[PDB]
């Protein structure tokens, strides 16, 4: 039984008497004789309670909320929201101010985006702001926080027909780690809003800190981690997990990559198992067998880290390429070619930079042209300032030099950011912080950045609401929007220990979705999406001609395949864009897939038809076979 204030607050002489008394007092959580939807402390994207205007220039007040961050001013005078508003009006460049109900003080928040300001639920304060004017045609648009049972520390799209509908995500034995043998998964149907959780135990696998690759049949191979030698295989068909063969060498914080021939290569992962650099290894799904590749030498790919070998072989930028080759774009200052021939091979490809970029963002935005875009990262895993440097790396024949062009610096240094490639081939960078500090919100960049390789120029997007630092994720949805989620997780010694001394402020058991500009016309209305009306649900093979019916476009539409995504620790080794050429005869479109499985990696892809102005369809799922 729960009374709900005129504003929207909810509690659990009288009883509505003290309850009324409690909602007078900014210092009252309990009373003897408060239970809102989101608890005190919770981050917000919108006022949870009823807003209020206040006046020749107007402000919107959200009660029972704080703006965390560097203040430009804190003044002990003010005793009314009115007066705090009045003071924000007389302070140059004040967009955000905070009234402290308990101490009668007005804070003016400092300037954005140089400062990072966060909107928290706290009954002790109220927030005052100057109405924002975001043109979604230029800056895209964020929806509101979607709350989740598990922090999405790792996440992947489930391959389904006609288009994927579900996002699986997962943490450790707990939803907010410690060899446990359990893994808490969340399940999010974004067709419906449906959100379930489960606990995966059959595999005897805590899948925290793993390699993730999508196989030919769209099964998801989840490798090592808290259980350093254990391997689980997720079958979309079953919606079940199966044990795979133990890896040959136990690993965590490694990258795996699906190859042209549908085997999976992994190298490094010194976080768990022995604390030593880790040589390469290849999984063959047909033989269902791991093979150790000693000549896949780890030494050439090490970073130099103040914390040592524990870190230096972590989170490798691996792309599966032509004739079963592996390109390693970083994060080591030097790029290399790795292979699975003999006892495995290694050779220098190029120098990307003068310093390492651990957990920088990387994506193959243009497979047919061998084009890779890198930005951000930091020279050491933690306690190191992030770089603004970004590069286009061009790869041709395996085991011959690569070309690196430095491009425009990002507007912000980002450590632990995420990147997705979009159907137009632009790369959207999200989250990360100015100084890589594991388990912190400190100086989280909220402003997303769109990089356009056509112009080799950056564009600052609308801000998201929650800092997406360490243990955050970015993945592409079938509607060509971007999910940004997670952040946090606590070190807990034993397994089953109760999180009471952990900092819950750094946990964000939630996500938020960004509409890029391309979903909007000049007037900020949603633009008219092509419809792929008809498509064979049939497997297709490299070199084949894909045929589909596109209704709802003014002019000749373009098309592109985006491989489905897997993501954790700023590593998405499964995403890649294959641009297609379209020949239009009627409303029936046809494209000849590339001849090379090094470009068209076996697996499930999004097909997108886009308007000539660059507005993409919802995707139809497309399965490439070997
Ligand atoms: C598409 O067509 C152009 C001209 O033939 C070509 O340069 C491009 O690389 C082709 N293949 C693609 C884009 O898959
Ligand atoms: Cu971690």
């Amino acid at each position: 039984t729960v009374w709900e204030t005129p504003i929207g607050v909810k509690y659990t002489q009288s009883s509505l008497e003290c309850a009324k008394i409690c909602d007078s007092d900014a210092r009252c959580n309990r009373a003897v004789y408060l239970t809102n939807d989101l608890p005190e402390g919770a981050f917000i994207s919108t006022c949870s309670f009823n807003e209020t205007s206040y006046r020749n220039a107007e402000y919107r007040i959200c009660p029972d909320t704080d703006y965390t961050g560097v203040n430009a001013k804190v003044v002990e005078g003010v005793t009314t929201i009115q007066a705090c508003a009045e003071l924000c009006s007389n302070t140059q460049d004040c967009r955000k101010s905070v009234f402290d109900h308990i101490n009668n003080a007005c804070a003016i928040k400092a300037a954005e985006p140089a400062t990072s300001i966060f909107w928290v639920q706290d009954k002790q304060f109220s927030t005052i702001r100057l109405p924002e004017n975001i043109d979604p045609a230029v800056k895209g648009k964020w929806g509101d926080l979607i709350r989740l049972p598990v922090i999405p520390v790792a996440a992947y799209i489930v391959p389904s027909y006609p288009e994927p509908s579900r996002l699986l995500f997962f943490s450790s034995w707990s939803n907010d780690f410690s060899a446990s043998g359990m893994t808490q998964f969340g399940d999010y149907d974004f067709a419906t809003g449906a959100i379930s959780q489960r606990t995966v135990t059959n595999t005897h696998h805590d899948m925290f800190c793993p390699g993730i690759s999508q196989l030919e049949d769209g099964r998801i191979l989840i490798q090592g981690g808290s259980d350093a030698d254990t391997v689980s295989i997720y079958d979309p068909a079953t919606n079940e997990f199966t044990r795979g063969p133990n890896m040959t060498l136990a690993r965590g914080y490694q990258t795996s990559c699906t190859l042209s021939n549908g085997k999976v290569f992994t190298i490094g992962g010194a976080w768990s198992g022995e604390r030593v650099g880790k040589n390469g290894e290849v999984y063959d799904p047909v033989a269902n067998a791991w093979t150790y590749l000693p000549g896949a030498d780890f030494r050439p790919m090490l970073t130099n880290d103040h914390e040592g070998i524990w870190r230096e072989d972590n989170h490798a930028w691996l792309f599966g390429w032509k004739n079963g080759s592996i390109f390693q774009a970083g994060p080591s200052k030097d790029q290399h070619w790795y292979g699975i021939q003999g006892n495995g091979t290694v050779a220098k490809a190029a120098t990307r930079d003068d310093d390492d970029a651990m957990c920088g963002v990387w994506v193959m935005y243009d497979a047919v042209a061998g084009k890779i875009f890198s930005a951000g990262g930091s020279p050491d895993y933690t306690d190191s300032p992030a770089t603004q440097r970004a590069h286009i790396t061009t790869i041709g024949e395996p085991n011959t030099p690569a070309e690196v062009e430095r491009v425009a610096d990002m507007g912000f240094p980002r450590g632990f950011a995420n990147a997705v490639v979009l159907p137009d081939g632009q790369v959207l960078v999200t989250g990360g912080q100015r100084m890589s500090l594991v388990f912190t919100n400190t100086d989280g960049i909220l402003v997303a950045e769109l990089f356009n390789p056509e112009t080799r120029e950056w564009k600052q997007m609308a801000p998201m609401a929650v800092p997406r630092n360490y243990h955050s994720v970015s993945i592409l949805l079938p509607d060509a929007t971007v999910f940004s989620g997670g952040g946090g997780m606590c070190w807990v010694q034993n397994v089953g220990d109760s999180t009471a001394g952990c900092d819950k402020t750094v946990d964000h058991s939630d996500g938020e979705i960004f509409e890029p500009p391309y979903l909007f016309n000049e007037d900020g209305s949603r633009a008219a999406r092509p419809v792929i009306s008809a498509i064979s649900a049939d497997p297709i093979k490299a070199g084949a001609t894909l045929t589909f019916t596109v209704e709802g476009v003014e002019g000749q539409g373009t098309a592109a395949l985006i491989r489905l995504g897997s993501v954790t620790h700023s590593v998405n080794s499964d995403q890649r864009r294959v641009p297609l050429n379209v020949t239009v005869s009627g409303n029936e479109y046809s494209a000849t897939l590339p001849d090379d499985y090094g470009i068209l990696l076996p697996g499930y892809y999004y097909l997108f038809v886009s308007t000539p102005q660059g507005t993409p369809s919802i995707a139809k799922t497309v399965h490439v076979i070997l």
